[PDB]
Order: C-alpha cells, then sequence, then structure tokens
C-alpha cells in the first residue's frame, strides 16, 4: 500500500533492464578489442547502476564527481566513463544512473502527492531491495550488472573511489573463482 | 504489498502526463485552424488514453479495430485518428494507450515473478483507479484528458463506438455548461 518503489523496480527491469543486458556484454567485448589496442586496459564487463538514496540523478555524471570522466558511447544510449585518481586512469566503467529515482524525487516536490522526503529514501531503499531480488532470480541477467546504493554525509565523499571499490572487486573475482 | 500498479501510474502521471499535457491543448489548437479548413471539423480537445483491462496493446491502433484510422501527426510521438462508422468520419481523436499495461502483460509472461492473469487483470484495474485519482487533484492536467478502460468479451465489442461515445458526450458538455 503506497509502495510505490514496487512498481518503479518492476517496471525498470522488465521495461529496460531485460531488455539491454543480454546484448550488453557481448558489444562490450566488440568495444574492448580496441581498447586494448587504443590505450591498453579494458572496460569493465557488468553494468553499473548507481542509486543515490539522494535521488539526486544529475543530467551529466561528471557534475557529480570531477574524477568521473566521459569517455565514450557504446556501440538506447550507453556511456563509458573512466574513473580517475590522482589525474591517473584507475578504471574504466559502462555507467548509469536508475532513471526511475528521478520519479522519486519529482514526487517529493510535487505537494498533491503528500510523499515527503522521509518517505522518498524510504522508497529509494526499497526500491534497491526489490531490484536486488528481480535481478538474483533472473537468467544471466544479473552477472551483466552490479547495483551501486550508496548514501552521501552531510561532508567528504567520493563516487569514483566508490565505484572503484567494486570494480577492483569484480575484477579480483574473476581471477580467483 | 506487491501492488506493482501503484509505482506503474505514479510513474507514468509523473514521468509522461504531467510533462506532456500542459501545452496538449495549445498544440491541438495550432492545429485545429488547418483541419477546419481543410476538410471541416476538430479535433477533440482531451487526450484520450486507452486502458484495455485485456493489457493488450498492439503496436498499432487500427489493427485492434478497423474502424479507427490513423490520420494525422500531432506537429514525443503523438497520433491524431479518425474514428469510422459505415466508412463515413465520425469523430478525431487523439488517442493513445496507456504504455505501463504492457509492463503487465510482459509480468504475465515472466515466470519468475509469479503473477498470473488474474493478478494482472486486477492490478490493471488497480491501475485505473490510482491514475483516475491522481488526476482528480492534478491541475488542469485532467481536464485535457480522459480515460476509457473496457474490457472485452469472450464476442462483439467495438472500441469505436467506445471511444465515439466518449467524444460526444464530451462535445455534449462543452455547448451545455
Amino acid at each position: 500500500n503506497f509502495n510505490v518503489a514496487h512498481g518503479l523496480a518492476w517496471s525498470y527491469y522488465i521495461g529496460y533492464l531485460r531488455l539491454i543486458l543480454p546484448e550488453l556484454q557481448a558489444r562490450i567485448r566488440t568495444y574492448n578489442q580496441h581498447y586494448n589496442n587504443l590505450l591498453r586496459g579494458a572496460v569493465s564487463q557488468r553494468l553499473y547502476i548507481l542509486l543515490p538514496l539522494d535521488c539526486g540523478v544529475p543530467d551529466n555524471l561528471s557534475m557529480a564527481d570531477p574524477n568521473i570522466r566521459f569517455l565514450d558511447k557504446l556501440p538506447y544510449s550507453n556511456s563509458i566513463y573512466e574513473l580517475l585518481e590522482n589525474g591517473q586512469r584507475a578504471g574504466t566503467c559502462v555507467l548509469e544512473y536508475a532513471t526511475p529515482l528521478q520519479t522519486l524525487f519529482a514526487m517529493s516536490q510535487y505537494s498533491q502527492a503528500g510523499f515527503s522526503r522521509e518517505d522518498r529514501l524510504e522508497q529509494a531503499k526499497l526500491f534497491c531491495r526489490t531490484l536486488e531480488d528481480i535481478l538474483a532470480d533472473a537468467p544471466e541477467s544479473q552477472n551483466n550488472c552490479r547495483l551501486i546504493a550508496y548514501q552521501e554525509p552531510a561532508s567528504s565523499f567520493s563516487l569514483s573511489q566508490e565505484v572503484l571499490r567494486h570494480l577492483r572487486q569484480e575484477e579480483k573475482e574473476e581471477v580467483t573463482v
């Protein structure tokens, strides 16, 4: 009852993730020949979904962290980003905000909804849980995407470092197991 | 709890209807000069949203009724249709299926969801109710759109006639009150 995030998660998966994920790792490998050749290093395999409990989705990622720099489009719109440490390329990554969080934010500012900041944060959390469950039971359409949920303090916080942790963990997984 | 339609309705309104409705009646009046001049008669003012409890959304409207014929695009994509009676133009109308019903249908065919035909029909109904409430409290972004919910028998049924009833009722309202 008034669990808006339940529908948001299902719709996001059914209407978007289920459609873009299967070919995802293929068109990344296709691209990876060239990234290997042109400035050695490869783009990670999973799709990284940013879920700020903020529900704060900026029009451009670099605006949320200067160390997250746009690099290239993946051959509808999918973007490859480099992540920086001291000006050095530390990682590369197809990276994306979960759009439905924008809906939770717009409801937050829509008065007739009776939807507060407190509700929004809780629905954001519910959104993550629910999507996580959905992906768990989803066939091979889960091992090609990682959810990155995070709450910013209010205040030092690095989103690049957060993504970087996930990227390095992924690589550790691939070579070990 | 597991009321997916709640989120679907809010998202549909916040992420789509709230954005396309305000200018809607303006760009229809703009078009109406020419429809007046070119083959007399005007396009109705409201946006007509089809909500088949079927959750059956065809790629093209005419496939669901031969008497519903595509006419023109409204100057993102908004389509003007003529409705036919015995080959005669009886009405003209910006006409659209509520997309979220497709999500309810895709969930219906997705086994890991545990979502049956019975659930789907109920969630479709919930979707209509909820959207109806939302539009009620919505500022001037309700008098420019009509919801057409309908259940097909299983079996004679005319969708054109259903739309036509609404169109004629609207006109009766405008001239009387």
